[PDB]
């Protein structure tokens, strides 16, 4: 698993080349998106009421979240290089995956478009940098959670949904039933915190399949130290 | 759930089985041939851990233990793998190997010359870290009725596979000359395997001494009936670990 990994850090490829990576949380319950989290090699999370921002500080994590967001890879969504340059395009290609339509009422495929538009309240530095838009909360119809991660082709500025104009490049989408927020958070938490890890930010550019991401929490997983 | 299986062990009426705060003591060997060799500490833990250090001239300052991920996984791996001997009744270092060694699968996975070594090795000396009655101001930090828990590492030239090993006594016991202090052990640990695994097993008894010192891990230790008991315990301290990134 090693073995997987390196055989893709060092494919040849052009404009698959790695950047920096800004990293926005945004939270939904079903109602708005909320900014609630950023990252940028540290992270600040919203607090006191929206009020402020937190002081930076080195992210970590729940070993248990992480193998969620494991989980959610494995059995999620997975688009890579898809060629989208906004997000009604985005959330329509997720939603008419012949499998992920076939989990899903015409009910409550209605109720999730919706959500995936709705606008982002924001709270409201690197020069050629990307952005990765983890967004994750509740929907009340929802029965199953909907999982997807999207890597766009060319990065796509789309409009209002990142805090900072920058040009969006990853998208994790987790939406699911109520009760499941906290959850959520965590495994939102999880995916922007492994992001910033090097080496794994240069598997999610340079990755071709499902498997090849797999490899690299797997690798990932495989270097870190925990605290008891 | 591996919280079902938890919950029910934390709960189960149990004499003597009951848990006590534990000292634990790391020795590791290394078996080369035509050279001599013997156990020496490395490590040991109360809450805090100490490494020896600089050589073997020197305790550490006293911090908070931190684990690889992947040493745990390994951890894990060898309680699914290994010897899972639980109230085991021996009061001597002989009668333990001997138990280990005759188990109807243990000593068929090991040659004749094999298990002659691997006894051997088992009844090494302990060289403890006091230069060497003589031992410490550490001795007044340690719990009136603390038990100790020894986890014993290292490498012996002869062997192929990794031999693995998890025993709790049924009264605990002094086993003499075995620890650095004089407490009953109620726990050991044994990982035996080829040379240029050393380092990776230094790990492994780390993390086994550590996960000792989590208060759950180590009311199932005290209290688990059989070898899926551990690994729920393993599991359920894995799901609540922080990550380090």
């Amino acid at each position: 698993s090693q073995r997987v990994q390196f055989i893709l850090g060092t494919e040849e490829d052009e404009e698959h080349v790695p950047h920096e990576l800004f990293t926005e949380l945004d939270e939904i319950c079903m109602a708005e998106w909320k900014e609630t989290a950023r990252w940028l090699k540290f992270e600040e999370d919203v607090e006191d009421g929206g009020e402020r921002w937190s002081k930076p500080y080195v992210a970590t994590l729940s070993l248990h979240s992480l193998f969620e967001l494991r989980s959610c890879l494995i059995n999620g969504t997975v688009l890579l290089d898809m060629h989208a340059n906004s997000i009604e395009e985005i959330s329509d290609l997720i939603l008419d995956q012949q499998e992920l339509s076939s989990d899903l009422n015409d009910s409550m495929r209605v109720k999730v478009r919706e959500a995936l538009l709705k606008k982002h309240h924001h709270q409201n530095i690197p020069t050629g940098a990307e952005a990765s838009n983890v967004l994750v909360g509740e929907v009340d119809i929802l029965d199953r959670p909907i999982v997807a991660f999207v890597r766009l082709s060319p990065a796509v500025l789309l409009s209002g949904l990142t805090e900072v104009p920058i040009p969006t490049r990853f998208l994790f989408i987790l939406l699911g039933p109520v009760g499941k927020g906290q959850q959520y958070h965590e495994i939102g938490r999880s995916m922007a915190t492994i992001m910033t890890d090097e080496i794994f930010h240069d598997v999610a550019y340079k990755a071709k399949e499902r498997d090849d991401l797999l490899a690299g929490i797997d690798e990932f997983l495989d270097q870190v130290t925990v605290l008891p």
